[PDB]
């Protein structure tokens, strides 16, 4: 009997967790005569996101959902979070279901990880103690960013002062007045309780964050193809159901946050355009330092 521990950083009521429970775990456990058990560990129980990545690579954490932190080993994996790459949720899903996304996903095997599905965490918004409604308001702003220099660079391009830290440190950084806010999808902002200590939510949607369902290659190579087909069936069902649930749930969460004291700012056309224009410096740099960037972005655009 094979026990597969599956760790992630989201809440047990995040759509990823619900879909893991109902579709991924159940499909595998039932359709393999209970030969595999998929034990779920939400909310950083098995460690923070970076620890999950490392555990997938060394095999001590057999499965997981993470974002794109493996980009610190090979930057190609971080491409999906480049700013303003996708116009909306449906376009993000369409591109992540395309051949180029599959091909980049396959490259994770070189680093010990088998990718099973691209799911959705969502577009990222800025939460803040300070009202932000025009580009000049970023000056002086101290924002936590994730453990990924892309986000450090993004923040600097916005004239924001970033401080990269693990997600588990955000509450205490706010409480200590070390930062003014952070950025993450709407559902994380609710599920985490960050909304209770962040008056303003600014709907920047600057970056789209996928949640990658992954299995350690060390684990995968012990599973015969007949059984892998069942894991793949479960991952495909997980993916369809998770996108659907995530889109539905995000709309609920947006309404919730409107009605519990938070002030949601939808950027003006000018604020929007200023953010978009400011982000171009990131792409200028990608095209200079990555020999694959021109081709990859072209294929991503062709898949839209
Ligand atoms: O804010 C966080 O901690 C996470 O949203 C990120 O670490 C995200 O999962 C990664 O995709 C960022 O590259």
């Amino acid at each position: 009997k094979t026990i597969i521990k599956l760790g992630h950083y989201n809440s047990d009521i995040h759509p990823s967790h619900i879909a893991l429970q109902e579709y991924f775990k159940k499909t595998i456990e039932n359709e393999t005569n209970h030969k595999y058990e998929i034990r779920l560990y939400p909310n950083n129980q098995l460690g923070g996101e970076d620890q999950i990545v490392n555990g997938l690579r060394n095999g001590t954490i057999e499965a997981g959902i993470t974002g794109l932190l493996l980009q610190n080993v090979d930057p190609i994996f971080g491409v999906w979070e480049w700013p303003y790459l996708f116009k909306d949720n449906q376009e993000a899903k369409k591109v992540l279901e395309s051949p180029i996304a599959n091909k980049i996903g396959q490259k994770m095997e070189k680093y010990g990880i088998k990718l099973l599905a691209y799911g959705m965490n969502g577009f990222r918004v800025i939460s803040s103690n300070k009202k932000l409604e025009k580009f000049d308001d970023f000056k002086g702003l101290r924002l936590r960013v994730p453990l990924n220099s892309l986000f450090v660079d993004w923040a600097k391009a916005m004239n924001i002062n970033p401080q990269s830290m693990p997600l588990s440190e955000v509450f205490t950084a706010l409480e200590q007045k070390v930062i003014d806010g952070q950025e993450n999808p709407y559902m994380l902002i609710k599920d985490s309780g960050l909304y209770e200590v962040q008056k303003y939510i600014i709907q920047s949607n600057h970056i789209f964050s996928p949640g990658l369902l992954q299995i350690s290659l060390k684990t995968w190579n012990k599973i015969p193809k007949e059984d892998q087909i069942i894991f793949e069936k479960a991952a495909k069902l997980y993916q369809e159901k998770e996108w659907e649930l995530a889109i539905k749930t995000e709309l609920e969460v947006k309404d919730y946050l409107a009605k519990h004291g938070n002030e949601i700012i939808v950027p003006s056309e000018a604020f929007k355009n200023d953010m978009v224009n400011a982000s171009k410096v990131l792409y200028d740099s990608f095209y200079k330092k990555y020999d694959w960037a021109k081709d990859v972005v072209q294929k991503i655009n062709e898949a839209k």
